[PDB]
């Protein structure tokens, strides 16, 4: 029932994908590669000084702040969902191996039971409301441009310089791409301009994942996380294996003489996909003014900034239900693309740039390094796009689409089991979209608050509320799935977008709170996603540019945790145990000497004007900018640390392109 197709590196199709120049030959043929990350500058992850360390404070926290979350899923007192094991893992160095991503979720979605298109017609009018609501008034914005991004496939470039030409031409060639996708040319549109070929799959560390100690043992756990083999990716799971990587870090003595601790395990691995930047150039210029517009319009449900913003909306409900998704990116739909992309022409977009937004999301993937002696294999046929692996991560409007599939899902869910009365009102495309622009904006006695997979679903006084409560019990007993599109659960310790919601002994939104989470905390600290880079010259470039400056945000993000001194205290306890040194101190230089190092890079700021002018917000992403693809966006910045992250194509020239792209 179909087998992907796949060709080795040595095939001419592989080779298309790759520039005749180093960068990008390098990457084609990058081999499996591990090894220990500068945690921060001059030390190493697996420093035993460092390992004692996580070893004594995962122990101490674990200890005195066990978890306090109820029967519902509702976390109270201290504030803590689970134990603090998750940091106790080799930082940079993966479990294996690393999952071949499937060519195609169908059977997949199939098997689990989700459904093929949608079900009924209201959600047909809801799914393309969202649609009509999202892509129409559009004000035209500069593309802006991540600092040290690759333009992936073909050049594998990281100037910004090259960046803005690409773009540049992206966005004046991509008509002419468009239409000749139409007449089926792909590899023509692919030749001529670099619009098509593949995703390339990079694996990213997930840092901290689930450990457990078993009291019988006093061996610690670690969850075990499921692998696709080739044969069960390119069969879509008809054939092949699934099976448990190994997390055991055992092999590290014996390969390159690291002593590894009793409980410290390989990272979890996840996979990320680079998309060719000039096909995501045309993507990007219309995605930005769509989060633009909800940002803005609906900010109610789509625009969440501090633990107090999200406090604000929270305590209005009367219920407020935390979901969970089952690999989202992975499950996400093709039958969505087509929905959105006939939605789209319906609308009067361009049918060429509606084809690169198809096309888009159908593309092949090339597999890079899974395991030692495994990879380098392009998986689908960049000759004739048909590819259904769910979202890819690097498409230039994921975040819109995850979020578009989303809300729709959960507003469907309260409809299903909470809100029949309001039904009558989704009766025609007019009626659902003026529905769905008053849900949108939290008047309805339904709400939500979410990004993506994240959210929080609302109910108010009325008739849904008892509804509500019995849909909260379904989600508690965990025996059917409340929605036809995707596995939904309740999180455990309900939080959102990295704010706890603290409840008290009346187990009620109104007089619940918003609290950073002091894990998130230590995971941020302890178990950085990256190293310092210190090798590269321009911080901007960097994954983290300026580490320190997050110890200036701390108590402005993390202040209201109940356990806040405690850990704190105990992290100083435990440093000065495994080093002589006082953390604070160490933490105090870092950020003085991150401060001064910033002002290099702020045409605002003097020789050493001090983080006067900028919000924790400021602090925390220039510290992470990551936070800035799943925590914030772009507006919540500052505009003088916008400049140092990112840097933008004119509007003049996007204003033109948007222009012929937008209907009338
Ligand atoms: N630097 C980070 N620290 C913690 N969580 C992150 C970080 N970066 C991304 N995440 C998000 O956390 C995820 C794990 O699943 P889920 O969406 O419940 O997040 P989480 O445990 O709520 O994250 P957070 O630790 O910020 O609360 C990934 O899907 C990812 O987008
Ligand atoms: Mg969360």
């Amino acid at each position: 029932p179909r087998r992907a197709p796949a060709f080795p590196l040595s095939d001419i199709k592989a080779q298309m994908l790759f520039a005749n120049n180093i960068k990008a030959q390098q990457a084609s043929k990058r081999s499996f590669k591990e090894g220990a990350i500068e945690t921060y500058e001059g030390l190493l992850s697996v420093d035993p000084r460092f390992l004692s360390f996580k070893n004594e404070l995962s122990r101490y926290l674990t200890d005195h702040f066990p978890a306090n979350v109820d029967e519902y899923g509702r976390v109270y007192g201290n504030g803590v969902r689970t134990n603090f094991f998750g940091m106790r893992h080799m930082n940079g160095f993966p479990m294996i191996p690393a999952t071949w991503p499937l060519a195609s979720n169908l059977k997949k979605r199939a098997d689990a039971d989700l459904a093929d298109g949608p079900v009924s017609e209201r959600d047909n009018l809801l799914f393309r409301a969202a649609v009509r609501l999202m892509f129409s008034d559009l004000e035209p914005v500069p593309l802006k441009i991540r600092k040290g991004s690759s333009t992936c496939i073909p050049y594998f470039s990281n100037d910004m310089g090259t960046k803005i030409e690409i773009a540049e031409r992206a966005l004046e060639k991509a008509e002419e791409a468009g239409n000749l996708m139409l007449q089926g040319k792909f590899d023509d549109a692919y030749q001529l301009h670099q619009m098509g070929g593949a995703y390339y799959v990079v694996y990213r560390a997930q840092s901290t994942d689930a450990i457990t100690l078993d009291p019988k043992t006093g061996k610690f756990v670690s969850k075990d996380r499921m692998v696709a083999d080739f044969e069960y990716a390119v069969t879509g799971g008809e054939q092949g294996s699934l099976f448990a990587a190994s997390k055991d870090a055992s092999r590290l003595k014996e390969q390159y003489g690291i002593d590894v601790p009793d409980g410290f395990f390989c990272e979890r691995r996840r996979t990320a996909m680079g998309g060719p930047f000039a096909l995501n150039a045309p993507i990007m210029a219309v995605a930005q003014p769509v989060r633009n517009k909800i940002y803005s319009k609906y900010a109610y449900t789509f625009h969440h900034t501090t633990r107090l913003n999200k406090e604000e909306k929270v305590k209005e409900w009367s219920l407020c239900v935390a979901t969970d998704v089952s690999d989202h990116d992975t499950f996400w739909p093709g039958w969505l693309r087509d929905l959105i992309c006939d939605e789209l022409l319906n609308m009067g977009y361009a049918p060429w740039w509606v084809k690169l937004f198809e096309t888009s999301l159908k593309l092949p993937v090339y597999v890079g390094a899974p395991a030692p002696e495994q990879g380098h294999t392009l998986l689908g046929d960049p000759s004739n796009p048909d590819l259904e692996v769910g979202l890819s991560s690097g498409q230039g409007a994921t975040d819109l689409m995850g979020t578009l599939l989303m809300s729709i899902t959960y507003l469907v869910m309260q409809l299903d089991h909470t809100a029949p009365h309001l039904n009558s009102r989704i009766k025609d495309m007019p009626s659902a979209c003026r529905f769905l622009d008053s849900y949108w904006q939290g008047h309805e006695e339904i709400r939500q608050i979410s990004k993506s997979d994240d959210a929080m679903l609302g109910w108010t006084k009325g008739r849904a509320l008892v509804g509500g409560h019995r849909l909260f019990e379904m989600l508690k007993e965990g025996k059917v799935n409340p929605s036809p599109y995707m596995k939904i659960s309740y999180e455990h310790g309900g939080a959102f977008l990295g704010d706890i919601l603290l409840y008290d002994s009346r187990r009620e939104p109104g007089s619940a709170i918003f609290v950073g989470n002091i894990n998130s905390m230590l995971n941020n600290q302890f178990s950085p996603e990256y190293g310092v880079q210190s090798g590269v010259r321009d911080r901007s470039k960097r994954k983290r540019p300026f580490p320190g400056l997050a110890w200036a945000s701390m108590k402005d993000t993390y202040g209201a945790c109940p356990i806040y001194s405690d850990v704190l205290e105990a992290i100083e306890r435990c440093w000065w145990n495994a080093f002589g040194e006082s953390y604070r101190a160490y933490r105090e230089d870092m950020l003085k000497r991150d401060t001064l190092e910033l002002s290099r890079y702020v045409a605002s700021m003097a020789r050493q004007a001090g983080l006067a002018e900028l919000t924790p917000i400021d602090l925390e992403v220039l510290a992470d900018p990551n936070k800035l693809q799943y925590k914030w966006t772009e507006a919540d910045v500052s505009a003088n640390i916008h400049e140092v992250l990112m840097h933008g194509v004119s509007v003049e020239k996007t204003e033109r392109f948007l222009r012929s792209v937008m209907p009338r």
